Order: structure tokens, then sequence, then C-alpha cells
């Protein structure tokens, strides 16, 4: 940490950059969290200035006055580098540029590739053909999306795989980065009392469910591409999957967790099309933004069959989990925001309370207001003594009110500078994602179905809920 | 409950009767939670009137304006019957006074004795002799102490044995009344969540806890008999115990659910005076009544020995149990007003965060502020991944605010109207506690050791925390 | 045992006693098991000398030459006495000559009531009237049957409550006197390997089966009035249910046991017809005595309906067993003599081996050849790598050669002088067995529906296969 | 397996070739389980002719007189290639002469190097250079050494990794051919009744024993050099405890389960000489070949230090294991021929048999006798109630008695040509073998400290029994 280190973002002149990645980086440096001798350094095709990127950036930081200071050495850190991206000779500029900062030819570089994926090849061939440290460490930062499926996403990865090793890889599921879904790891191998119920005897399944109140709001263009399954089921939801499902590993090092992580997947088989609803939205007439359908979108071809929700049933075939449904359940346009991890246990054996007796369940709240609770029965207060639901409760908000949480994109850039792989996808973890959805996503796409309607604001299709209650789900 | 239903207070007379029976049978009435056509009969040795008794017990009511007409109701089923406690005459007159009542004959009879234990036998006898209904059932109240000892209580319990059936009698330990000593059981079978745990695999000890902040003020000379474990821990304390490791019984029948309980404890030996700590609390002169030691009251015998703190630890040496110490500590005079079971698990397996984790605990706080939580290890809020102790609560007060909890004896007088036995003391149940503590009693009585001394406003005798220390508690 | 004993045949004129008591009572005596001062005295109707009885029953003795002075030792040790069994004169004789007896007035007196059930209220009240040692202890040892349901057995069962006190009862189950029946409790609570397995979990049905080569065998007179279900399932399989499904005691004191053993009963609901195949066995043409059916015995009414085979599915609704059907499978003229229990586990979870896998079973065999196997998996040996069923075995009979075992009446007998009340039936355990089969029995009665025909020699009604195979067990 | 084979015999004119691997190949030929096309190429140094590796091993064949025609048609698939070790023309010879063979060019090469450690990277870099199949598959089997520990195994595995995949390389522990050894996953993972025990609740203890009764025998010059832990403990008794303690793994296939065994070791910490009790065998007196210590060897230099016998205890700190020692005891000159897995189960808990208990084990028995059995408790049989060791066998000898089992060199043969590695040592593996022993193996040589003595033909060192007892093995 005494080392140089240089911060070099790919498509510094993007929004990503603009309104992510610039001010994620002036956050960890305003409250001191890098390296001291750190430097910024954006590259991109327009011909910019570090005072352009400033004015286009700096409304982001949520700067005060008593940073001035702070803000003033953050950009005299900052330069720029204005280059194509399948240029050799702008590589060769830049790679130079980086050799002329204090220290360049040590320095440890760090590529965060804000950048849309069709020039990831060229980007990642250049960077390994021409700006790698030779004294340094080298890491690359690389984002979604990461093939379209099996065979694209193994054509990139193999790219990249020649170019760079494992450990020099850091693939972004942002998810990983949140406070909850971090913390999964430590209710789970921190506490005995949640250990020998964590398995096929006590659970009847697991809900993973991913919702948002809004719809692609204008821009259903670039999404109609991808559907809703590609955007938040085959990683964000399958890596909540893994942490909740995989063995306790023996060390926290990051390859004993991610052997764990992929572990669990290799176990899981093709989805079936028998196990899948879909659903696509359609506008509410009661209701301005909420008036309009995933259709009425201009952005988004006529007569799309797109789906914006999904709701999916997997199985791990193993010792501890066979039999148990996880029931992922995802979209667009519902009636709430959640990121949410619910395991529904079974009934209890020998029930002596006359069947008043409801299923436990165990909730961890990622989103909004994160929260782990139970639910639970307890004998009715007062004069009576017939049990009823109630819950022991860990909110964040009470418990732990003055704190603030860091954001995701904090948290995972701040483990690239300490070199921490155990919070992004490695190539394994990545290819068995692709294999449990591959055959669904070409059905699809042969035999396009019509996904089901659902309308804006409501809980999404009544055949999810159906499909649920079929395998072991229990509404109560 | 369309019956005629008596309710004689023997002992009418007596602060207990003025003080909590009276006013806990109004309270039951003004709820309306009594048969429509109840009658309530005081019997003393002193000459009185309903008025006289009005007067005494009226204050204690905590009567509304608004509920004046339920007043007199009530006292207008009131009546009062002057007699002797050995004296055959009386109880003719009584059994004829409530004869007289309207289908006095037919009506159940329910026999409170508020009395000392020296009339106990007297009193038995004359009820059975001449006071029972021939139509109706007759149930009868009874509250400790029952014997001293094995030996006594035999004695007491063979004489009503012979003249009752235990299914009219209703032995009172009042902590079975208590809302959190009653939902231990629901906590336990209504959830699958503390199914797997509840064993000698997760726990590493079970601390039953007794304690107030007051001392004996002004009447040591009644406790200086019995001394604290006789007072609390061979009936409130072991019936916590019992409820906490009992097995599932079949039903909620009454007799099933007392099956378990006294299974327990013929599992249990005789107490060892090695494990057992004695305490006497001495004055405190940095603090008003706080400055007085146990001693310097006037009503307790010089140089007594009497313990007012005692910490003992039980095994219940079966297959669910073995091995795990059930820890009891109790005393007055301390740090706090506190009820409380607390189980103590073990550590993980295979720990992956060096050290770090603490052992968590599922905690059922009786009284005061009604709660059961879990303490736990959660992520540490933040831009950390070291695990930090944390907790889950299910607190009576946030939860349920508006409701309040009935008193003890409201809620057991009630089930003695409803017959459920389910809360009371069996003959059984009741010589199995005094085999576990009889040879340590009079060993005590015997050897009449010298309490370890602790000042008043302390938490106990130091040498009661390095006992649980050494059956393996962790203070942390 | 210094003390004399006197042992009491009654009805000793009869089959019973002629051809098992009286030797058995032999053999103990000639093995040196009973008190060295045991006196033997016959009463019966007939007027018989000991000289008779010697005639009777010697031949049954299996006596050697060389025990020729311990055969004149034990019928001087005999006595007789004529007498009528409702006849108060009879029984003061029979008292007197008792005491007449070396220390008779002191003697432990033991009455083994040989007898038919229409006599027992009769002999057991003049036995207390008249017959009961004043300083010695009295037992009664009492066959079946006990009574023919709820309401008959429980007269039976209050008459002599009323007399004697549960210690002084022995009722006898001579099942609870086999040598792999008494060893299920060894097996279970003895051993570690089969501790954690016993529960609904792992085990996903047992099968408790009495079978028999012939049929009623010219006596199916008195049978016909009983049936399969009340001669066989009411009272062994039921015994050896409860000795595979009770919870472990904290010692084996002989209330402990039974207390479990009744308390896996009362978690048994009445038996619904839907659960009951039964079965009467015709004659077979292609085979001497297995050409007869049922109904071509003489001795059995025309167009009977009575029911030598009986299969019946039982549940355990408690913590350990809840859903887990308990298979009672039994009847006579079947294809071989074999009394068992087997359990049946489940699948493994999370299999590897391509379905090739079968379910395991642990199976102790009671008859005959005694032993304890289980089924399981091993790799097929050879150039394989598929597993296949194999077995692990404790067949007595190669492991213990040498030893005879000695009979169930011979082990009975001797705990009645020792007095263990731990292998008979107790009034509680008696009636919740007749509970539970009440229902059924007198809709039968009532119904009296045609059993399932079955050829002689068979295994019985594929109908009881197909009712097995639909709670869960697997043919393999 | 309608390709042409050919099988290079590298050393094929030494002896092991000569004694083991010649014949193993006839063995698997002759029995029809070869590829129907096969060819048999020996390469060494000497200038030999077919003709005289059939005199060197043909006796070694068992030849029968009904295979004379099999015999001719195998040496008429033989040839020789005379050639030196780091001799490029030498392996140029070498691949046109395998060319020359029918289909020599499309052929699957399979590489036996059967030659000892210290020709090892001239001959694998050899192969790679000039006598890889451009069409068929190349496969080599390397047997051990594979170094003398991690930097020297580090070397080694580097060269053979630069030249050859992993799904190339197949390193044997000839303990993986074995039947029981094998037999270990299929017992674990196809039963439910070793399921729910096989894990730190319910073992004290494993036990993994290797034992023989002659001595190093005229050649213990080359053992001297290694010593008893690198010849049989870091190998073979670490392979058995890896199939012991893996986890399930999700499929068969060799890389999920060579995952786990990885696993497995990579939880296991470095030994510490303070677990580590060592041996040296001397002559008994009271004794041919046994009166000679390891010493008297002529081959093994004066005064060494090596150890002949090693108990060692290990811990596998993860969840299912933490805490339960596992022993490896190990030694020559012993007692007995033995190879063996024992689990110690722990003791019952809650025992009513007033400690006459002893505590559960299950033994397989990997060699003399090979066997699986459980010793547990039975009830003494005939009139005793008082439980006593039995056990449960599954002997195969008596149950499979036709059955011949197969040499594990034949079995293991046959899987390079079906190309399982599941039965072969991965790199990983290798290297956490030796990074478990490697500090222990430095030190050893560092302090030299002298082993204890033991007398040939005992079981060894008392002190090792002694550790046992330490870390809570039981003799009974
Ligand atoms: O819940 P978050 O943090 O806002 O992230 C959800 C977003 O994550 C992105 O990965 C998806 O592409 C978006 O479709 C989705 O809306
Ligand atoms: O906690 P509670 O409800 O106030 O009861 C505690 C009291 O209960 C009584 O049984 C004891 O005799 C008292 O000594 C004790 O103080
Ligand atoms: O199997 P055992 O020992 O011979 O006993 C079976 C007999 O036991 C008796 O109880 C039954 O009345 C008979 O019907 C039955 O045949
Ligand atoms: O038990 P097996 O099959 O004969 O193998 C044991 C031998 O295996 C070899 O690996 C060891 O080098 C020898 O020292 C050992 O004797």
């Amino acid at each position: 940490f005494s080392d140089t280190h240089i911060f070099i973002i790919m498509g510094a002149s993007g929004d990503l950059a603009k309104k992510k990645i610039y001010p994620t980086i002036w956050w960890l440096f305003r409250d001191g969290l890098l390296p001291e001798n750190t430097f910024i350094v954006g590259y991109a095709r327009s011909r910019l200035t570090v005072a352009d990127i400033r004015k286009q950036s700096e409304p982001f930081f949520k700067a005060t006055p008593e940073e001035k200071l702070k803000l003033e050495d953050f950009f005299a850190r900052n330069s720029y580098v204005a280059g194509q991206y399948d240029d050799a000779a702008s590589y060769q500029r830049l790679n130079s540029h980086m050799n002329a900062l204090h220290l360049g030819s040590q320095a440890n570089r760090l590529f965060y590739l804000a950048l849309p994926p069709t020039v990831y090849e060229a980007v990642t061939k250049n960077i390994h053909e021409s700006c790698m440290s030779q004294i340094g460490w080298n890491r690359i930062i690389v984002e979604k999306p990461f093939g379209r499926d099996l065979q694209s996403s193994d054509r990139l990865s193999n790219h990249i795989s020649s170019l760079f090793r494992e450990d020099q890889i850091y693939r972004i599921d942002h998810y990983l980065g949140k406070e909850m879904v971090q913390n999964l790891m430590v209710l789970r191998f921190a506490n005995r009392i949640f250990g020998p119920i964590w398995n096929r005897d006590n659970i009847a399944c697991v809900i993973l469910t991913f919702k948002e109140p809004f719809g692609t709001e204008g821009r259903g263009g670039y999404f109609d591409e991808f559907g809703i399954i590609r955007d938040v089921m085959q990683n964000h939801l399958l890596q909540m999957l893994c942490l909740v499902a995989m063995e306790k590993p023996c060390s926290t090092n990051s390859d004993d967790v991610r052997d764990e992580k992929v572990k669990v997947l290799k176990c899981i088989s093709e989805v079936q099309a028998n196990n899948v609803v879909l659903g696509q939205y359609v506008g509410n007439p009661d209701g301005g933004e909420a008036t309009k359908g995933y259709l009425d979108d201009p952005t988004v071809p006529r007569g799309s069959t797109t789906a914006t929700f999904a709701a999916v049933v997997l199985y791990v075939e193993n010792e501890r989990w066979d039999g148990v449904p996880f029931i992922l359940r995802c979209g667009k346009a519902l009636n709430e925001r959640k990121a949410e991890v619910r395991l529904q246990f079974h009934d209890v054996a020998g029930d002596i309370f006359h069947q008043q007796c409801k299923r436990n369940e165990l909730v961890i709240r990622v989103q909004p207001n994160e929260a782990v609770y139970t639910k639970m029965m307890t004998k009715k207060p007062g004069m009576f003594f017939n049990p009823e639901e109630s819950e022991l409760d860990l909110t964040y908000g009470n418990r732990y009110k003055n704190v603030k949480l860091p954001d995701a994109y904090e948290r995972l850039i701040l483990d690239v500078f300490c070199g921490s792989q155990m919070h992004f996808v490695r190539s394994d973890e990545l290819r068995e994602a692709w294999r449990i959805f591959t055959p669904l996503l070409h059905q699809i796409e042969l035999e396009k179905p019509k996904p089901i309607p659902y309308i804006y604001g409501s809980r999404g299709p009544t055949e999810a809920d159906e499909l649920m209650k079929r395998v072991g789900f229990q509404y109560e």
C-alpha cells in the first residue's frame, strides 16, 4: 500500500464513468481509503481535458465546502488521454503517459472498463499488448454482459484467458457488493443457530426475489435484446442462490469461497421450460409513467416477445439440497422495490396445536431497509394459549442508525486495490451460469413464446404464484 | 359454564386474600371471564361482614367509576362465614351457607386456601369431611410451601391424596402463570427453527436466572426458616428447567404435558455440594434500605446461616441433555430485577473467522420488559468484513404495546374454573423436586456452612461466576 | 432369595399346565435358577395326586438319567389341592395347605393362572379374599385374552385393580420373553450407530411381520371367536412396535420403560378401515393338511367372516415418527414361519450412482434362526464400479452356536420371582392397545365384511402388498 | 475402443516391468479387457528381443496350456526398441517404430514409466518432443516417488505440467486400485445408514492403519533414503483419509471426486512434531529373518535415523470433522499384515446400562481377508440382560467366495485405457500432500532425532499407543 497505483478509467467520457466511476473513486479518495500515491487516468475517444471531465462529473460527487482541498488534490492526480479503442498508437501514448507519472513504470495498474461489450476484445488485447506494468501488477475490472449465452461468453472468456491470468480479471456482479448480500456468509457460518437447520430436512423451499416498481422507462431498446433473465436472474439472483447454498469453505481466501460457489452450480441441471413462467408488463389505465406498457416504449420493436418478468424453479441436486426448490422470481414494473432471500421451513413434526401453526421463515431483506428477520410463532399475548405469527428482527436502521452503508461499487473497487477476488465472478462460475440457462434461452429465441401479460404495478402473473404452489411453497 | 360456581376464599381475612385473591377474582369477574352464576364466600376466624371485607380489599381493586354497577353486583354475590379451622361445626355452617346459595347443592365448589401451611391438613380434612358438593365438582387451590423437604412434603401429600384425587388438587407455582414462562412451550414446539438446535449437540449450557434488587426488607424472619433454594430454586427455577428440557408431548392435555415435566426430573441426580455456591447479603456502606445486611434485620436470628443467594448446577442425564449443565442462579438484594432463560450455544465447527466469533445465545426474558431475543453474529456494517455481535429481537412492548398482560394469578385461577391442570404442580412432580434438593438441604442444616458474603446491590459472589466457568459457560 | 416361595399353578390339571408350566418350572428348578426353598402347588377341579400330575407332565420335561435326583427333589416339593373356582371353602383349604408348608405363612406367593378367561374374576377375588400371604409378597401371573375390546378389558381390569396393586399383576405377552424381542432395546440404546438414524428423517417405513405356515389345524373353533388381529396384532406385533418406537428411558427400571411404551401408544390414532386389509385362507388343491381352507374346519361356523390375515398401517403422530407408516402384517397358513422387525430407510440424498441404489433396511429376525442384519450397498466385487445389494450380519447360530436360548416362559417366570415387571403388560398399556383397535373391531363385527380369500401356502392377499406400496414401501 | 492402442513400457528391461507390468497387461489381454487392436512396445537401454523379454517375463504370467493361442497372439503384438533415456535419436526410432505399427500414426499412445525417478524429466521431455501421436491421445503413467518434499515435487511437477495437460498425466497410488479402498465411496454415498453418523457429532476418532510383518529384508538401502512416512503415510494412508473424509461429490466424474479429495487436504494444517511418534525396528533374539534389526542390514548406513514406524495425528479443520483426530499408524516388521480403516464412534448419550457399553466401531479391512464389519453391542444371549460386544459382518470370502479380485494394477491400467482419472493422484492433490508433511520431514532431517526402538514382531512403540489415548482413542 506504499506503492504507486494508477486507476485507468477506460471510457472516461461515458455516463457510467461520469455518474458512477469517477464519483466512486472520489469517495474512496475523500475517505482516505486508497493508497496515498494514487493517480486517475481517463481514456476515451473524445479530445478532452481534466477540466472538462470535472465539469461533467463534479455535480455527481456530493462534494462539500470543507472538501475543497481534497477535491483539488484529487483533480491534480487526474489526467486524460484521447485515443481510439483498436488503435495500437493510441495505447502507446497511454502507456507512456502512464510511465511519465510519478513512478509510472513501477506503479500498479488498474483498468476499469467503463465501456460497451463490443469493444472488450479490442481493449483487452491492446492493454495486454502495450499497457502492462513490467514491475507492478495489472488488474482489469469488467462489467456485464459477459456474452449472451454459453457460446458467446466462452468466445469472450477464452480471449481474455489467453491474455490475462484469472488473478488479473475482476468480473463484476455489483450485488456481490451489497451489505446484506455479503453478510449471507457471516449469517450462515458465524452462527450455530443457523447451522443445523440449513438443509433439505428443514427447508421446504428458498425464494430469491428481485423486483422494481418502474418499467424500462424509455430505454427499453437496450433491454429488448437482453431480457429479464439475462439482465437479472442469471447473475444477481443466482449469485445469491450460491451464497445461500454453498458448503462452508475451509478459509475465507478468495478461491476457497469461489470453489464452493462454483460447486453449487455444477450441481444444478439445465432449466426446463416446464418450470418457467414469463411475463411482460402492459400499461395500467387507472394510473403517469405507469400508464404505458413495455410495448408502448417507442424504443422497443413492435410485437416483441421479450420478458420483463421471470419466475423459475431450480434444483441443487446434492446431499444438502436435493429436492428443495429454489424459486427465482424477478421482474420490472412491479408492486415494489425489493431484493430478498426468504427460506420457508417445513412444518413441525407431531403438531400439538391443531393446525394453527404456520411455516417458519428466515428473511434477509437486501433492499430497501436492510434487515434480517425470522417469522415464527409465539403464544398470543394475554389471556390466550393459541400460538400466532410474530418475528424476531434485526432491522438495520433501528439497530444501526448512525452508520452509513457504502455503495456496492465503493466496496468492490476497494477490493481490487486490496486484491480480494472473493466478491467477483470467476470464469468457471461464469460458464456454469451460462450452461444452466442457455438451453432455455435458445428455446425462447427459437420458439418465441408470447409472455403472459401483467398490469404495471401488480405482483406479476398469477401463473407465477401457481408455480410456486406446485413445488411446495405455501402462502399464508 | 352455565353451572353455578362457588369460590371459597379460605382465609378471607388475611393479607393475601385482601391484597391479591379478592382483587384477582374481581378482575376476572369485571372482565366477564367467570361463569355468569358465580358466588364468592370468604371464611376466616374473625367475625366479619361483606361490608368489612369490602373496606379492606376495595382499595386494591383498581376500580373505576364506570365499574360501579359491576362492583355492586360483585359484592352482592359475596358473603362471609366466621369459623375455626379444625372445628367440625364451623364447616357445617359453611356447607349449609353454601347450600343456601342459589343452586348451592349443585354448584361447583372451588376452594382457595389463602392460609399458612400449618392449617392445610386440618382444613383439607374438614372440607372433605363436610363441604364437598354431591353434584358439582370440588377443586382445591393450594400454595406453597409444600413441605420443607421430601419427608415433610410426603406427609402432607399423602394426607391430601387420601382425601382428594389428583384432578381435584391444584398446587400453585405462580411462575407457571407468567406470559413468557407459558410461552416456552410454544416457542419450542410451534417452531421448526428451534427444534434441531435444542439438544446437547448444539447447547453448551442453560442458565436459569432469578434476581431481585431488594433484600428481605423487614420480614426476614419468615425467610430465615426457608432459604433461597426452598423459596425460589426448588420451585420456580426448576419449573422453568422442566419447560426448557421436556420432550415434546403428544397432545396439550394436562397430563401429557406434566408426564413430560416429571420425566425430566426423574432424569436428574441429587445435587452434590461440590456444584453449589451459597451467598448471604451484607449491607452496603456507600448506599437507605441498601445499607443494611440480611443479619441487620431484627427479625433474623443472630449469626444465622441462611442463604439469600444460590447458584447450583444440575444435569439431566438423558439422550437429549447428557453433560449439558443447567445453571440455576438466584438471589435477593442483587443488581437488578430479572427472571430469565438463556441458552448458550456451542462454538461453530470449523471457524473461518480467526476466533472473532462469539457463542450464540437464545434469551427469553420473563421479566421485566418481556422479550425473546437471539444474540448472534452479523457482518459489521459498513466497509468491514469482520463479524460482530448483534441480535434479532421480539420485544413485547414494541411489538405488542397496546396489549395488557394479565397477572399470573388471573390466569391460573381462570384455569381452575376451566379445569386445566397443565399449569399446576402434580404430586410426582412435587416429590421429584424434593428428592433432587433434599440431601443438599439436610446437609446444609447439618453442616451449617457459612454462606459467602456479598454486598447488597452486587451481582452476588464471585465464586458463583467461577463455578459457571468451570462447567463451560463463557463470559464475553 | 433366601425366602421360601410358593408357586401355585392354578389349573394344574389343564394342558398348558401339563405341557408348558410344569415343565417350565422344572427347567428353572433343574438349572438352579429358583430360590432354594421353593414349593409348587397345583390346584384344579379334579381330585388328583402328585403322582398323577407327574404321569401327565413328566413326558414333557425332556428329563435325563442324571437328573433323577433332581427330579425327585422337585416332585417332593410339589403338592396338589382339589378345589372349585368360586368356592370359598376350596380356597380356605388351599390357603391352609400353603400355610402348612415349611414357612408357608411367611412365604412369597406366586399365582400362575393357567385357566380360561371366564374364571379370572372368580379366581382373583377368591385369592385376594383368602390366599394372600400376610408376610410375603403375592404376585399373580395372567395370560390373555384380556377382554375382547376396550369395554370388556376395562371390566376385567377394574376388578383386578380393585383387588391388587399394579406391582402384583403380571400380565403376559410371551413375545416379550423372546431373545430378539428383548434385544431390541439393547440394539437401539447401547449403540451409537443406530441412534442418529432412528427417526422420520431416515426411515421410510417400519414393517412388523408375523407369519405361520399352518392354519388353525382343527381348533379353529376357538379362533373363530377371536380373529387374527385380537390373537396376534393387538398384542405381539404392537409390543414390537412399542419397543421399536419408544423414546429412550432414563433408567432400565420397570416403570420407566413401560412409561415409554405407553407413551408411544398414546400417540397413535384409532385405526381407520381405509388402512386395513383382511384375509381368510382357503385350501390348496395342488397340495395334506394344506388342502383344507379355514371354512373346511368342522369346528368353524359355516360362512364365517373371521380373518386369518391382517395387514394394517398405523401412525405414531410425534416428533420422531410423524408420517412414517408402521406396517403390521400378520396371518396364518402362509408361505413360512417368520417373526420380524424390518426398517426400510429412505433413499440417499443426491444420488451419484444413476438410480442403481436400493433402499437400506435394518432387519431383526425374531424367529426362526435369530439374526439381526443390515441390507446395504457395496461396490460389486471385481472389475466393476456399480454398487450392488449385500449385507452385514450377526446371525445367532454362527456367532453363538453353543449357546442354547431359554424359552420365553422360562425367562418371564424367572422375572416374576425376581420381581421385574419390565417384560409384562401394564394396565394403561393394555387399554391404549384396546382403544387403538376397538373401533375397527366393532366395525367388523357390525359390518361383517367378507375377508379377501388367500390360498393356503401363499404370502396372503395381493391387496396387502398394494397397501404397503400405497404408504411408501418399496419392493425390490 | 475400436481404435488402435499402443502400450509403451518404458524400462521394459527392469524388474517391475518383468514382474508386474508385462504380466499385468497380459492378464488384461488374456481376459479380453483391452481394445482389440492393442500393441505392446518395450523400450530400454539393453539391446533385446521380444524373445528375451518373453523368457524374462513369461514365468510371472501364471499362464495355462489353454492360453497357448492367446499367449502367442500377445507376443505377436509385442515388439522392443533399444534406446537411451536422454538421446533424441533413440526417441526418433521409437516414434517411427510406433508409426510403422498398424495405424501407428493414428493410435492412442500409452506410456508406462517403469523407471527410476531420476530419468522422469529426461523421459517426459523426449516423449513430448518426439513420440506424441498427432491423431490419437497420449497418456503417461507415472509412479512414485513424486519428489521428496514440496520443493522437489514442485520442480518435477512444473516440468511435466509445462509439457502435458493434467488429463494426460496418470500418477499412481496403487492403494487407489484396491477393492476395499475403492469401495469406501460406495459404502459412504450409496447408503443412508452411514450418512447421518459420518461426522464430528458421532465419531470420536478415525484410525488409518498400515502394517507389515517383514522388515526391509535386504533392500533397506533404498528405504533409508525415504523413510516410512514418505514410503507409506504421505501417500497410501492419506489417500484413505481423503476417501473417508471427503464431502459427497455432485457426480462420479473424475474431477468432481478429486475436487473433494483435494478439498479435504486443504483443510489440514501442517503436522507438528508434538503429534508424531517415530520408530525403528531392532532384532528379536527369541526369533530367522526376525533376528536382525533395521541397522543389521548391511545396505543401511551405520547409525541411521530413518524411521520404520510412524504414528501421526492429523486434523481436518472443517464443519464436518473439526476436532476429530485422524490417527495414521504405520510401520514395518510388525505383528501382522493389515491395512485398515477403523472409525471409533462416541459413547451413547444418557447411558442406561451402568457403563457396561463399549464404543461402536465401523471397520473396513482392506487386506488381508477383505471385509467390512461393525462392532456393536447386543444383549448377551441366553438368560441375561447385560449387553456385550458382537458384530455384523460382510466378510468377502464367505459372501463372495467364487469371485476372484483383480490386482490393483489390473484395475488402474484398465482405467488408463478407459480414461478414468478418478483413481490417480492429481497435481494439487499431490502438493497439498507435500505441504502437510514437509515441515515435519525437514525438521527430522535437520534435528535427526533417534527413533524409538521396537522389537521385530511387536505392535510398535508403546508411546504410539500413549498418543492415541491422549487424543481420545479408547482401547477395550
Ligand atoms: O438493485 P440495483 O442495485 O439498483 O440494480 C438493479 C439493476 O442492476 C443491473 O445489473 C441491471 O442491468 C438493471 O436492469 C437492474 O435494474
Ligand atoms: O417475581 P415475582 O412474581 O414477584 O415472585 C417472586 C416471589 O415469589 C415467591 O414465591 C417467593 O416466595 C418470593 O420470595 C419471591 O420474591
Ligand atoms: O410364535 P409363537 O411363539 O409360537 O406364538 C404364536 C402364538 O402365540 C399365541 O399368543 C397365539 O394365540 C397363537 O395364535 C400364536 O400361534
Ligand atoms: O500392501 P501392498 O500392496 O503390498 O503395498 C505396500 C507397499 O507399497 C509401496 O508403495 C511401498 O513402497 C512399499 O514399501 C510397501 O510395502
